[PDB]
Order: structure tokens, then sequence, then C-alpha cells
């Protein structure tokens, strides 16, 4: 049920902790349109322990896509890199998640591309965020946490 | 010198005025650092009729550049323009290597070898990525613009 499944992708990557609760919180508030106050929560996630800027930006992303109503803090951490080879195939992966339409195509199309790539595509989107549309852009950021989450692994 | 070089390859874009004299009248005015707010100006620029939003956008890039009070959805939305795949492909690679060029000239004479629409992408990317090209460079881009729509213009 959508929300069900950005919340399980998205919550994924964000470290075990009290954390995780109050964002959750957010997620499911803003889901349902309870407090929508872009900045009000920009400026909680900014200040956040824990979470490195790249959670910080996907989290923004999110917040900002499932908003009705732009920070340099999120932009800064999608780009990052901005390595020529990565940002080379954000924008050939985007050019498919335009002819896109679902969740589910666009995140199975996204984890054939590299983490840098996708990191790289969402600071593409950031800015144009109407250019591809809402489940894509989910799809997207699901995918972009489902690879942290393929590497997030013991031995 | 580079900042009336830049003046003269804007106003190159904008038709006979003489709202294009308002428009001379403010690039001078920000270029000898007078007294200017950049939201008033983006407003007073937003507002404006006879210019195309394209013309906006480059206008506002060059104030943006030029003007203090440290973005803007019609600027942006001029220079990004469609959001165009084959296009962002051609801009993002000008981009890394304008992030390699140091003098104007450099900035210049490498845009010019890619297409207009490409251009007005990679000023959408710098504008959007404020500092990650010198404003030289940068000024090397607007004007390789302006050239490419300018002599496309007879």
């Amino acid at each position: 049920s959508l929300l069900t499944e950005v919340e399980t992708y998205v919550l994924s990557i964000v470290p075990s902790g009290p954390l995780k609760a109050e964002i959750a919180q957010r997620l499911e508030d803003v889901f349902a349109g309870k407090n929508t106050d872009l900045e009000v929560l920009m400026e909680w996630l900014k200040t956040r322990p824990i979470l490195s800027p790249l959670t910080k930006g996907i989290l923004g992303f999110v917040f900002t896509l499932t908003v009705p109503s732009r920070r340099r803090f999120v932009q800064n951490a999608l780009n990052g890199n901005e390595d020529p080879n990565n940002m080379d195939k954000a924008v050939k992966l985007y050019s498919k998640l335009k002819s896109e339409i679902t969740f589910h195509g666009a995140k199975e199309i996204a984890l054939s591309y590299s983490a840098g790539a996708l990191a790289s595509c969402m600071g593409l989107i950031y800015n144009r965020m109407g250019a591809v549309t809402t489940e894509v852009a989910f799809g997207l950021v699901c995918a972009t946490c489902e690879q942290i989450a393929d590497s997030q692994h013991r031995s």
C-alpha cells in the first residue's frame, strides 16, 4: 500500500534508535496530510544526529515529495561526488524513468544502476520534481535505499 | 573587461526597448555595485512583459552571479526547460568540463561547441549548483549561450 512500501525502504537505512521512531511518525503524519509544514520538518531534519548527510537527503527528498506545499543540505548530499560517470548514468537512468508510470517499474530499472548514480539521479530530480510521476520518484528513493541496505551486511 | 563583455552578449538577445534600456541600466547599475537587492530585482524581472521567459532566466542567472543578497522557480523553469534528456546528457558533460576551466574565453570556446538547448540546460545546472563553477567561467557560458541564440536570429 504505497506508504507502507516507502515507509519500509526509507525507514530501513535509518539507524536503529529513537530517531527511527520520530521519523516514522512524521512519515505517516505527512502521508496522511496531518502536519505538512515542509520547512518545519526540514529544520528538524537538518539538526538530527546519527543520520548521515545522504540519509538526510533521501529523507528530505521524500518529504519534499509527499507534501502539497528547496534546501542546500539535501541537495548537496544527493549530488555529492558529482562524479562525471555517476552523473552520466544518472542522466541515462532519468531519461528511462520519464517513460515510467509505476513504482515498480521505476524501482526495477533503478536497481540496474549504481548507488552513486541513484544518488545522483535523485539530486537531479530534487530540482525537477515534476519531471517524473510521483510513484516513479518513490521507486527511485526506494531502490536507492534498498541497495544502501544490500551493502550494510556482516561477515 | 568582462562585465561589459557579458553585457553586450546579454543585450544581444533582447529586442530594442527601451525596456532594453531599463535592462542595460540595471546591468550597469549592479556591475558598478549599486544599491541592489536580488529579490526586488528578480521580482521586477519576473513581472516584465515582452521578455520571453528564457530571456528572463538568462538575465536572472546573470544577476544572481553579480548581486549579493545570499532560488527562483521562473529562472529555473526557463533554463532547465522541458527537463529534456538528450539536452541534460550534453549539459552534464559540459558541466564537469566547466569545473576545470579557469578563464572566460576558455569556457566560451568549449561551450560554443555544444548546442544552445544544452547550453541553457547547463546554465540550469550551474544556477542550481551556484558555486561549482567560477564566475568568469559562468560568464563564458551565458555569452556562449547568447551568441548561439542571437546568431540563430536572422
